[PDB]
């Protein structure tokens, strides 16, 4: 529990444990860095090893929401709640209007949304007590857009490595149909080009093979598949020493969040001919949506912002040649450069400077 | 007229005596509880026995809508208006802007609506001098949804006592074909379910066998009727030491209000076997409905906290066993465990804290 | 009881139950008429025989403060609370947070402050829910310099000179008021036969201004020029004003007059009644004074006009031939009624001593 | 020039002497009571024998108004603007900005709109300066609903002396075929009456004829034509010692103001047996409806306000036979009974009392 | 360390972790309750052997606060803020100001102002960033004018009488507050044994009240009537507790008992204790009244409250026969509880120390 020690390690501001007894609500908000705006990130609900795990979960995932954020061209922060529960079992009205309360008592300064173990159903009781708080149907299916933000994605580093940003003819490996792999494939299909895949559920694939005349590999195998393009759109840690020397495409471009098991792994990707699209920049689609929601929901300025997923990697591509380093460093360095450069142009004073919040 | 002595025993909160004698208003507001929020309830203009019967009704009413709007979920207290007058004779445009101002000039406590007595066009007076009143249709039917309410109810009522919550093949007798009862027998026909009905118009009847191939008993035999359902959409006292031991229905479910005519009643139903859905828990519709016109009217928000019904339901048939009490009592240790839950949750101090006021 | 009969008769706006179980708040707040504005009026905290009279209590006094603030040339109408209770025993921290949230919800219509069983402490606990409530930061020397000059006119109209000077005054009740009204009046050169339940304060009054010290039953009978009752009311009845010196009668005391029949045979038998809530108030002006925000010189200039309320009761008493209780119904009423046509013209921006 | 000695008569408010020299304007905004609210009231441009007459006329109308918005149940009162102008030479932005500033510089006292000589390009840069100002079509014709109007009081009328409100078989002898007459007759048609009509355009009668297979009479002849209702649809003083005797309807009930010659000339026509729908309570459509226009415009209950003419003229039948006095008096008994109800049942106390403006 | 468990233990509210590298800030905003409103509580800033025992303070502390706050009549929950660090050293402008504005990043939840590590300067800082801070425009004297009242009515319990002339007060330290309190105690009439670890401090005392100067070791034993301790804690232990010739302990000190055991012997020694964070609370109710906006009188006036608060105290461990500092617990404990109930009444326009 040296939390101070890892806090001033990499410059986080708050984190906010959250306790309501009448519900049991354990929640850790995390907020790493407001310099663009009020952070924004889910809140996630799982049962926890131990409470030191919630917290650096909480911290880890908070840090990642600010290079997110930075990246995909918001101004907000990088934040995230972790609640300690089992979301099958442990919710109530009284948690998610507790939880509420307290972000309302933080002004601003952090904006949630549903996470892994929270519903819209939560974050809509979440909404009776604050407005810091997107991601409401009622007010759908982000699964979409998150894809469409891949599929420009993958073009940029088809581009890079393969020479267009024409996915005809090319065979790409889509490790898992989900509701984001599914419609990735949709797009994938309609521009003319072969699918490749695999899941624990098999009538998924059945649905994909039905739909996109696609190849169905066993889960074990996709890595080693005869293909030109990769799309972890399962789980992350799928970019290790194991899978690595199986690969046969030379572009890696998924919707799963960690692909890279540890920082290693990218360095010898880049060292290898293989185009790794950093996880963070690409599946920035869903937040981008989430993100558009507060300005307002507007399907098409939405849209662009996601499209644009093609130019951040394609710049990330850039400066990993002009200055010889891993795509996922670039990305990190992108942000870092972002973050700052408006830290300075935006030092001016203004008595009616506006925000995200200002809508 | 011990008022204070009633009063303290069930904790009311205010009786609000309003007198205009340009108009002749008569009007007592009374508000039992305004733990969850402002105070919801109808203004009701009947004709009385007595003085004393006005405020022993306003009263009875007001505790009735604390428990209503608690077990449907509401952010909301119980109040009623009770105007003394004989609809048919003693209104005016005067009288109306009269009670409006006293309902202004309570400031967000007291949230009024339609009841017998009263009409939209009522209400539409009502407006001109506050906003704290719902069922403004000009701004239509609350009907449908009352009736799409009691549809989810009989469901989990039916999967406890019957075993599917499928209503195919199940014959449901209909006391009343009012517009509600009418609704409720289209969804109860689409459904593959078969209708036994009755009612003091006979023309209602005919449009019910014409629509639905249904079968007509006279209003007396409605009780003895050979069914699965019995669905009260009629008369209050429906359900006494007459119609009891007369039924063979082995579910009770309507539209109707104070189904019971004693509490004694319910506690002998639970022990025959039948399953009764308490009355103020599933006709929660129609003030879920103008409840949700509050927050600014939304058609599928709305129809989801009345598809919920059936949840509520299911909670109070569950704690009716696992405490072995009538499902009525149920119903109040639900609501009365939600008003206290959430009483204590949210204590937490904000100074912008948010209500279905604040919109 | 046919409360809305009542409520109909005198045309009264809003008769508001409250209650908190917790505390045991048992509060009645009546609001008889907000025509020139909020009804202000104390909230009473005394027990009573049944709930039936509590309710009574309530109406009979708001009505009152009705005509009060009126006549006074407040911008305000008549409301009175009473709570149910103890005073010494029943009061707790809750119940006047309580009645504090429930004033605040109705959002400026009823503006209280002490009466009889409450104290300033009381209304500083109010204060915490509401600013609805007045008498609570920087009353009974006002009350009394407002029946001085209540007095005076009186004189004026009975002696022909509003000079206190030869005139013998009969002060019955030596209370906070009536001491301090002494004051001004030994100090104008008036000559005070005294009296009271206290006898060390009749020795108070006697050695401070020259006094004498007369039997409570007595006061009545004593040869003197102005009698102030300054205790109880009821004290102008069918067996004191055959007894009576005086040809003025000027008080703090409310409901001087026993029945309405006694202010009537007073008018016919030359005596000059400054009527009871023409003149006491002072006390109310000066809270009412607290809301504009408090201004000692302006307060007490509007204290001051008690002078020339009197004088106008007098006139109208005359040009009418009318008992002056009655020339001040009409006053207050008269008054109510001009303004509600005067001021019935639009404005989106409107003034109220709540907007300030 | 005894201003104040007539405006005390009537007990006018205020009489407002606007100039800008630069423009010209010279207008004159009349204020005759605001007892329900705002006065409501359109800017008329005329060019005048004298200045006194100019003054005269914005009194007339302006008292005018006080009495058509009580009857037609709106919460306004009675005033006029009088600009002293050639419409048709006269105008300027200026001028319409100069007085768009004054109105401004009443703050909500009055609310202008249309009338003879100004346009809506006219009240749309009064605009630029206030919101006290409705009639903005950019933001249509306001014709059919004053004719829609009529025709709900026609019925009422129809049902008094012919003893039913079916228009069917009935023959109507319309005077005028202006927009707002045109647009009566295609009701009055469509609801199976006979049209003779007549107008100084001949064209326009040729519209009529063609469409509703009317009959034509010359302008003089109008009147002694043998028919059921006459509905003056042109202009005023039509109903003089000249027009009445030669008169053959039993029914008066037009658009068209001031159908009246003098006072005296209503009394006669009651005597006579002939039924007058009192002008300023029928032709209300137009004003109900741009005053609706305040409220944020909503077609259905726009029209259902002016349904209620019926209604309106109805209660001004039944009181000018329940009090022995013509149809007009029991009107200008009627609107004076409303503004005196109101003005008692609403002069209770609210810090934040409701009115029109805000909206 | 379980932070979780603890949380939940005393159902506390919010821990807020802070940190800025520039700075290097490093404050534990701890949040116990807010049921009466905003919880107020001071920045400390103190070095710390570990940062788990700092987050263990910030608890401690935070719900004392609570209780503190609750008891004192005020309307504000428990919390406290420590910063680590060594306040002679590692303070900037930055620390502050960085500090100040994740206070207004909770917007009113949390009212600060200084304890031990920071000076007026320090909120002062705070100041330029948010207004939920308190104790920097016009707190010895008054903490002290605290535990003189609160003394008192001790006395009237244990001796018999509220005056305090023939008690013999034994004050375990000269401080600020003990001064001052020495001041009032010397100028009624009661016989002053003093000590502390500055020996000229202690002359200052002899010089000043013609008190008897002891050694630090020997106060405990001194044949006195009344022990005030306004030096540390723990000071009334199974060592000193035999060693006690008063009948009455009332002091400044915080955490006068040094187990919870303790209290509990003194009750059944006869012994009369006016509990630490009912007295001390002087100094809260001071920069509390601040927030109200200052008023000299009637904040002197909740002070000079300490009384009857005390007597309350004193009565309740009687009606109950509980130690004094159990009845104190019990008497806020129902105070907050009271309120929760006679407040759950809803009001859109709700008032709290925050609106004003």
């Amino acid at each position: 529990l040296e939390i101070f020690e890892y806090l001033e390690k990499y410059d986080y501001e708050q984190v906010v444990f959250c306790q309501d007894k009448e519900s049991g609500l354990k929640a850790i908000i995390a907020i790493h860095d407001t310099t663009l705006g009020p952070a924004l990130g889910g809140t996630r609900m799982w049962t926890y090893d131990s409470e030191e795990a919630a917290i650096e979960d909480a911290l880890r995932l908070a840090k990642g929401m600010t290079y997110k954020n930075a990246a995909a061209g918001l101004n907000l922060g990088g934040a995230k709640t972790v609640i300690i529960g089992d979301p099958r079992k442990d919710k109530s009205e009284a948690m998610f209007r507790a939880l509420g309360r307290y972000i309302q008592g933080l002004n601003g300064r952090y904006i949630t949304a549903e996470d892994v173990g929270t519903t819209v159903d939560d974050m809509d009781i979440i909404h009776e007590e604050t407005d810091f708080v997107t991601g409401i149907s009622p007010s759908g299916n982000p699964s979409p857009v998150t894809a469409y933000g891949v599929y420009r994605g993958m073009k940029a580093a088809a581009k890079e490595a393969v020479g267009t940003d024409n996915l005809e003819g090319k065979v790409i490996a889509v490790q898992g149909v989900g509701n984001v792999a599914y419609h990735l494939c949709k797009h994938l299909h309609a521009e003319g080009a072969k699918l490749i895949v695999t899941d624990i559920n098999k009538e998924a694939v059945q649905r994909a093979v039905e739909e996109f005349g696609a190849s169905a590999v066993e889960p074990n195998e996709i890595y080693g598949v005869e293909c030109d393009i990769y799309a972890p759109c399962a789980l992350g840690a799928t970019v290790n020493d194991e899978t690595i020397p199986q690969l046969k495409a030379k572009v890696i471009a998924g919707s799963a969040n960690n692909q890279l098991k540890e920082n290693r792994h990218g360095d010898i990707i880049h060292e290898m001919g293989i185009v790794y699209a950093p996880d963070y920049v690409i599946n920035a689609g869903g937040v981008i949506n989430v993100a558009d929601e507060l300005y307002g929901y507007n399907r098409e300025r939405a849209l662009k912002r996601v499209e644009s997923i093609y130019d951040t990697i394609a710049k990330v591509i850039e400066i990993s040649k002009r200055d010889g380093i891993a795509t996922y460093v670039a990305a990190d360095r992108l942000a870092e450069e972002r973050i700052a450069s408006l830290k300075n142009s935006r030092s001016t004073y203004l008595r009616n400077g506006h925000d995200i919040i200002s809508r």
